């Protein structure tokens, strides 16, 4: 057990090992500061959960989020480099620290609503799709992508984040369709593209219903085989009431070939992202030895509903789990 040092920040006590030193409140779930791992090296990020077991859903949410960091092993998807507790022991247990790699700008900063050059528009599109596949492959879906999520430093390396709008959102999420696809994601990436290359945002609608408007206009009304897919009159009536290489000009016709199938409607007419990494816009970037699927990754605990200790119990498992990374 490392020796453990206190400090006032945020309002409450941080107590964290030694390696960590120059705390720094960054933002505020609970409460971020940056650090300096002297360990390691390395710019941190240290997040002391705020209420972690206060209630049945507090638990299971730690519980959640702690499962998902310790899965995620990949160059574009954010990992873990610590965890850790002050406690000695389960009984003693009640505060949890999360520790990544300092980001300092997402995608917003990187752009500045500037159209990049198409290269750039490839090699950070190409990082997003490569995540994802991997993200996809354990089953996850990330359900928000946007800008906001998307971490990117100074040599442009990108990862996906899944913290910090609704531009970004898949049509299905946003009318609470369920039984989604992981091409929910894909549309989302579709957004992010299109964003890139014009330097202006796809569908900036003002409300939900807005919104829904904007998009139907861009790629048009549901065709016969999508129509088919919904029950409901009523909707169908709606949506008809209501109903690219021209929107996208001067872009490469790769580039607007990949738009086009990224936004369909259809989510299972998307590409996937496996599929779209294959795309010939990304002949420069494309290695399949180098395109890396997660381990399986056991999601049981999401149907169970378990007492207050019990999530206790097991996040304290796999806090004394934990082997950092190489
Ligand atoms: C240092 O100078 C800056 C310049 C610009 C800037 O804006 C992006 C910022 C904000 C930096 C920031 O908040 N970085 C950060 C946050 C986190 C973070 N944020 C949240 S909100 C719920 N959670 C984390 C986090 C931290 C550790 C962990 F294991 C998991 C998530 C992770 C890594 N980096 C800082
Ligand atoms: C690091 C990027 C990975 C994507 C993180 C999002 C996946 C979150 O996982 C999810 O949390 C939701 C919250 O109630 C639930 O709706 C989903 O059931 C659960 O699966
Ligand atoms: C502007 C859009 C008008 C509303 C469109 C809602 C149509 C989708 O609504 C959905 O249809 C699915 C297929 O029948 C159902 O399984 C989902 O529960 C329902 O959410
Ligand atoms: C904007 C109003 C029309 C939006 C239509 C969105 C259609 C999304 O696509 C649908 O997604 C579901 C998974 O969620 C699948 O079950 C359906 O088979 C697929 O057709």
């Amino acid at each position: 057990r490392p020796t453990f040092y206190r400090q006032e920040l945020n309002k409450t006590i941080w107590e964290v090992p030694e390696r960590y030193q120059n705390l720094s409140p960054v933002g505020s779930y609970g409460s971020v500061c940056a650090a300096f791992d002297t360990k390691t090296g390395l710019r941190v990020a240290v997040k002391k959960l705020s209420r972690p077991f206060q209630s049945i859903i507090h638990a299971k949410r730690t519980y959640r989020e702690l499962r998902l960091l310790k899965h995620m092993k990949h160059e574009n998807v954010i990992g873990l480099l610590d965890v850790f507790t002050p406690a000695r022991s389960l009984e003693e247990f009640n505060d949890v620290y999360l520790v990544t790699h300092l980001m300092g700008a997402d995608l917003n900063n990187i752009v500045k609503c500037q159209k990049l050059t198409d290269d750039h528009v490839q090699f950070l599109i190409y990082q997003i799709l490569r995540g994802l596949k991997y993200i996809h492959s354990a089953d996850i879906i990330h359900r928000d992508l946007k800008p906001s999520n998307l971490a990117v430093n100074e040599d442009c390396e990108l990862k996906i984040l899944d913290f910090g709008t609704r531009w970004y959102r898949a049509p299905e999420i946003m009318l609470n369709w369920m039984h989604y696809n992981q091409t929910v994601d894909i549309w989302s990436v579709g957004c992010i593209m299109a964003e890139l290359l014009t330097g202006r945002t796809l569908f900036p609608g003002t409300d939900h219903i807005d919104q829904l408007k904007l998009i139907l206009r861009l790629v048009g009304t549901p065709g016969a085989e999508l129509l088919k897919k919904i029950s409901s009159e009523s909707a169908r009536n709606y949506i008809q009431s209501l109903t690219f290489a021209n929107v996208f000009i001067g872009a490469n016709p790769l580039a607007v070939d990949l738009l086009e199938k990224m936004l369909v409607l259809d989510s299972d007419k998307r590409i996937t992202a496996a599929q779209a990494l294959a795309h010939a816009y990304f002949a420069q970037y494309h290695d399949p030895d180098d395109e890396p699927v997660a381990d399986p990754y056991d999601q049981s605990f999401e149907s169970r509903d378990l007492l207050i200790d019990e999530w206790k119990s097991l996040t304290y498992d796999e806090v004394i789990s934990f082997v950092p990374p190489p």
